[PDB]
């Protein structure tokens, strides 16, 4: 019993590299149900579905990420928990190859501060203090020369040198444990030529994820992580946002209303000519539990991957605007329905 | 013409600091008034009263901020204008006197621009600002007597600030700065940086009637966990601004289930609400209501409308009978700009 859906990115994935990013989502569907089947808590699958997706060279957060204006790699990675509605998450760290287990951690320590533990612990950490919080609780530390590719690298180059004159691969995740606990994570690399220090919705509460289990005023128990322009996800506050559209009962309905009104039309984002996110959805309620599971996006494409602990194969796909769809313009969107014991 | 309501902090002023923190809401709104009549965007103004409300050593924000673990200071600050809707804030800061400053170059760059950052954090801010003409500012400078005994306190084992603004257009804007807790851990970033749990300004639109504004204070996680000043923003879209603002504090702050585990939540906020009453086709007038509401033993704000040229300060404290951290204290007014 348990159900994870993961994503690659929301932007562009072209057909000859689409094999690569369907991979890697399969690869991190694995680990998650892997460690849910093995009894594990809800965070720590879609943790295990992060390490992998940074893992991959390819994607922009962890190793592979977009290096910054001045050459150097900042990482953004959040991570919520439905049940105890406790978040972590770090802001431009660098040094560490899985920013997502430093938010995790953040998270798991946040939960101990309750049980009677002085103040409440730090949930947001950024730069410097964030790498030698996360060095100090026995974090691997990973040097420039492997988080850096040399792909990474001659980009960078490349970007240098058209300023004188990819980065939409960021990664998510959410899961449903068999108890009806809802877990999300986000991670990543932010703009490729980035000012140091510019920290993305990745690391934002209620920006880049949102988890929140059944509750009085939350019939059901809701999981959102979200990809694409990282500044179209912060001033629309998104994820969050789709969690609460959510709570009506045609989810599907709620969630195209929510990208059209929220998000395309939104006012806070009047300026811009596009607007560029997608986001992946976890919708559950005990009867056996019913999970509702979607994806929307307004780029080209958005990768994501889905996978039941009862059902044994992920399911990998490329989710492509129709045609005469305008990206930045139009939604697209799709979902499925799984029981789970 | 315009308003400006400033808070210096949400949490516990004693009757002898009283005077005090009343003076330095007193400058802080004469301040913004002052850049108003001169003609300046509400987000400048609410700027220059911030910088005032920062540079006071009794504030925990800008100098005389909270040493943190290591004894340093590190700045949290965050802007929002009602009618672009642009957003600037900065986080774990040090070595710049007006963290708020910093925040609103960076909302004003973003006006003028792919899109530029609304976030900076650490060195990289720092850096920024020095760029962009801030001059940076030595430890010595920006630690006070009482900050560094404190520390040595401390080590040995909710002073922030924030205003809104409505200018004579109806235009809104609103801004909060912080020290943030006291021996925090470096890179401990809190609520005054964050979109949506700081500060909020919104201008008229479709989905909201009225233009708003508002600025919080009191503990960092529980205003974060709540994203209180946008939730207050919402709720004041409501007919009844008093009730909509108490209804919320009531029970989308201290009874949210985001704070259950917590015995007591403590906050505070100031809100500006504006919408055109009146106009005269053969001028216009626009009604402003403002309000401050807290769960702390106290609140120190002041207010000021141009048009009055007469400066308002008070300490909102818990009447007998009500519980800081249990109960939500609530006062306001209205007042109408030509």
């Amino acid at each position: 019993g348990g159900f994870v859906l993961v994503h690659a990115g929301a932007g562009y994935h072209s057909e000859s590299k689409a094999k690569e990013y369907k991979h890697v989502c399969k690869r991190a569907c694995q680990k998650a149900i892997e460690k849910l089947q093995a009894g594990a808590l809800a965070t720590d699958a879609v943790t295990a579905a992060l390490v992998e997706l940074e893992d991959s060279p390819f994607t922009n957060a962890g190793m592979g990420s977009n290096l910054n204006l001045l050459g150097e790699i900042e990482c953004d990675a959040s991570i919520m928990d439905g049940k105890s509605l406790n978040f972590g998450a770090v802001g431009a760290l660098s040094g560490i190859k899985n920013p997502v287990s430093v938010a995790n951690r953040l998270l798991c320590e946040g939960q101990k501060g309750k049980l009677s533990a002085g103040r409440i612990p730090p949930c947001f950490l950024v730069g410097e203090g964030a790498y030698r919080w996360a060095v100090d609780h026995g974090i691997p530390s990973c040097p420039p020369n492997i988080m850096t590719t040399r792909f990474s690298l001659a980009a960078f180059k490349r970007n240098k040198r058209k300023l004188e004159l990819g980065t939409l691969d960021t990664v998510g995740a959410v899961v449903v444990d068999h108890e009806g606990n809802v877990a999300a994570a986000v991670s990543s690399g932010g703009l490729a030529l980035k000012h140091p220090g510019r920290v993305g919705q990745a690391a934002l509460y209620g920006c880049g994820c949102w988890a929140e289990n059944t509750g009085a005023h939350n019939p059901y128990s809701t999981a959102v992580s979200t990809s694409g322009c990282g500044e179209h996800l912060v001033r629309t506050i998104l994820a969050r946002e789709c969690s609460h559209a959510l709570q009506a009962e045609d989810a599907h309905q709620a969630l195209l209303e929510t990208m059209q009104n929220k998000f395309i039309s939104s006012p806070f984002l009047a300026s811009e000519d596009g607007v560029l996110g997608g986001v992946i959805v976890l919708r559950s309620c005990r009867c056996t539990l019913l999970v509702e599971f979607l994806w929307s996006h307004t780029t080209e494409s958005m990768c994501v991957g889905y996978m039941s602990a009862q059902d044994g194969k992920a399911k990998t796909h490329i989710s492509r605007l129709p045609p005469g769809a305008v990206a930045g313009q139009s939604v697209a969107i799709e979902g499925g329905v799984c029981r789970l014991e």
